[PDB]
């Protein structure tokens, strides 16, 4: 069976789950991501919907460490499930984080692990040095009190002692990620604050934003 | 199948279940309700164990936005359900805003919806000026700095900032709702403190007051 | 709050949400519904792969009571949710009943309910009377004796001896509805077999059966 | 805090959970029994529904091993939970075994053990020689090629391998247990066919079978 | 079938899983647990890994009351299940207070229960008067502004208002109990912090201590 | 942090979980295969537990196809997770048919996927023609009809018409495993039938067949 896969039409498929927009912005990058940090995630949430996108926040199990403003980023996606296998890691670990550069933000597809962390001290004193925004994880998170100290937004599910050595694996990043009803791809702009995770689409983010700012200026007025 | 409907006998259970209860209280309704402010939730629930009753309580997913002191009054229930129709909405919507008066406590039953907020800014701003007790939504809540700016007491599940239009519908209001395994009907009292929603049927209301704060002096003393 | 919804651009969410096609075949709707149950699930699945269409299937908790081969029909879509209310619903359900025709597959939303059942023997003798193809309830069903004893297809979630009456309420038919992960139409090709229940968005229902078929047929040569 | 519960009024609590009805029938309790199996489980179901008993079935979870037609019995609860501790249970199970009597069903609580089964072929072959009725446990069970050849009706949740020693541990038998929604005691008539397993209070269970017959006879005139 | 029993070879499991160890440390008992809350239970958890034991840790949905610093304590077990039956208990429960001394961690099993509070204002204001360390409940806790005013650190579940009594009963204490994937055994050092509960064998707590400090210090030059 | 893992000492834990026996039986494969199929899979889990191994089955969410009889095989370990790239695989997936050779029994860890399949008509014929003797999913199947024709011991959780291509990924086959409680190395021996699925650890298999034999032998005579 490698003729069956020739005996399918996969381009279209492939181009648009695999593809990935290099569209680039009228306006700065940090300009973009500041602009959006003005607005709360159920404005952009409802502007969304006139686009015909229902389906673009992280789901109810993520929560805020603390009760954030609004924090945007442009999506570094981590791909990691359960597993007993502990060799190896490296290769993909080192070369994860060489990856990982300012103004990212972290969105951490675990596989819906419950047993163990993806993220703790050690992640975070290494977002916090490349100047990244932020990180979303779909799974638990440990050493809080580090967290909590280098004031570096989390976004998780739950909290457990249990190290991710021995636990879990990481087999994929900056690829599309799906978390809930979401899919992630990197460059995404995602927004987060008190009321979770906002994924906007890198293709369509300048116009979501002008639309936002636009209904928030006109509330004011009316 | 018009005959099978006739053929049962149901006007016993359908006043068991819709029958609503008009008794008028010995005191005030505010001096009932600031009463019961003077007790925990945790006292109250003893007391109705006495009178046979073990399950009043909202279910435990149901926590509150703060760590709160009892706040109590008189519910007006609301029934929703996720789904995909969009128009209409406003006659039930509109008609439903009407009826909310001083000193009420809604109680939100939103069928488990797990993916959309029923409770955000603007109702948080319309029950303010309402002169609402607290509300209490089995569901998602999003807006929360404006909510927490209201100092307006909220009981929820979980936060999102997907908006109710497009992901759900309202279908019923001031009718019985059961969540968990409470059933709860309009104007019963409603008390909410850091461990919770309590609902107290209206026609034992009084006498479960007087016992609680029976028991409350008597511990004192013992 | 009445300007806000004339604040928003809503009209191609609503087209794209409750917008029904009333696209005619170029063949017979009894020649389309025979040709589709000469194809499995699986095969019509992956064709949909093609079109970018992955969440076209029923949730993995839908089963058929028995081992069926392929049974197609056109979505009759109805939506129900837990509820307290008794009153009422002959005017919904009467009117239902009558739309029901030759043909028909029920696709039936819940809203999760897992204290009662919706489909028992009254309504699969309608159902058969009327020449419906099957029903597919995300929910319970009961008096399985006689459904079995009536030949009619039905998938169903779970079995229980409790009634809708009391426990549930019929609050629309004949609209959009959301199961899972894919969203139901009426008028879609409505196909189940033993491995569940899936869904073919009118509009190309007849692409995608033409390239069921193609696929069949290089698949036996090759 | 000993004088806590002398402060507590819970005379009526205690009988109302803890009372066990000794009331006699006017006909045979073989006769009771065998007119209750010529009743579907949904009939008698929709009966309790004029007695404004909305929460008599066992939990949908619960399924048969086989699609019995109707089989009814006296309950004989048993209330367990997992548990570490291996030694004694001897004492608790030996004593057990002595008061399972002929036409008992046995409703057995496992504390939704997820892990261990509490029913084997040594329980079903001692069943089947004290001639009792059935067993309905809330969890898992095995054997099952020695529980089809015993002919004997078991309703269950899952089947494992693992057994119940060194990883459950007996309490309680014969007290009043909880279910899902339904609370069973002992003596109470218990009811189950292919769709589940439902249970009827001692004490109107004589009225309750008189008025299952008398819609059983008028729908067919009807 | 008590043959049975005497033709299994279960002494070697009896003494696996009952077998208590009463190990006596080279320090001080309060020197060991003092030297244990300078740690993270991150730090510590990781250490049990080179001892090959990778599920310690409490499971993720334990969650502090406060962002504790660490907290050690000697394993105090409890193990309850739901329950309809009240009477009694005391003679359980009596015994169970006399038997918490200074330093007990208390870790309680409720066999899931979801629907009422093992622990309150008096089961803490108990602990308080006896210096105990902590209380781990695996279920729902009340009477939270009383906890918070004893300064006395709490891990639970969920909060309800719903208290124990007519809902769950004591079965047993001092027993090798089980939450989620690790066993705790009366005596074993039970660490809690802002990341959750940690388990830590008694026969191995004194290496467990050295090799994490001997970490420690590593990480702090290199 | 390079330094960090060379801080820690992992070869023993290493060895533990990645560590693969390599121990020959007195006896012939087929023959331990053989006389394995001769036993219940509860008296070889309840052998095990004089072992002091109490979660050596897979969980209760696998059921048989059908009410098997005995199936024994070598375990086959494979591991997937959801994933949204399609691209790859092939160099993954074809090494791993190529590897799978006669008597093997396939366990499939699939991260918990709830939304697509992992085995189906492919799957069946390839082991089929390669006398594999079964294959146990933690997950999805489909093309049921082809699988029950080819007479080929399936074990699974759901079934449903989604695909893997496009919804799942295959990251790891031929390494240790964890499904529910027990983890599956390859060359295991597995044991399924009516009542799921068993895992007998390689280095103990002959040791546990004979005991269970001199059981099964005892039990007749007693």
């Amino acid at each position: 069976y490698k003729k069956e896969i020739g005996m399918m039409n996969l381009e279209k498929l492939i181009q648009d789950r695999e593809g990935i927009s290099s569209k680039k912005f009228p306006i700065e990058d940090k300009e973009l991501l500041f602009r959006y940090e003005q607005l709360y995630t159920g404005a952009v949430n409802d502007v969304m919907r006139e686009f015909c996108l229902l389906e673009q926040a992280l789901p109810g199990r993520i929560k805020p460490l603390r009760e954030y403003h609004s924090v945007a980023g442009f999506a570094f996606t981590v791909k990691s499930a359960p597993n007993v296998k502990i060799k190896g890691e490296m290769e993909y670990r080192t070369q994860m984080l060489d990856e990982m550069q300012e103004d990212h933000f972290v969105v951490w597809d675990t596989s819906r692990d419950d047993k163990a962390t993806l993220w703790g001290g050690v992640m975070t004193a290494t977002a916090k040095g490349k100047k990244l925004k932020a990180a979303c994880i779909d799974g638990g998170i440990r050493d809080t009190h580090q967290i909590l100290n280098a004031d570096f937004p989390v976004f998780y599910e739950y909290r457990i002692s249990n190290g991710s050595l021995g636990r879990c694996l990481i087999t994929h990043y900056q690829i599309p990620i799906k978390i809930g009803d979401v899919t992630i791809k990197s460059g995404d702009i995602i927004l987060g604050d008190i009321d979770g995770v906002l994924v906007v689409p890198r293709e369509i983010a300048y116009e979501v934003l002008l639309r936002s700012e636009e209904i928030r200026e006109n509330e004011k007025k009316i």
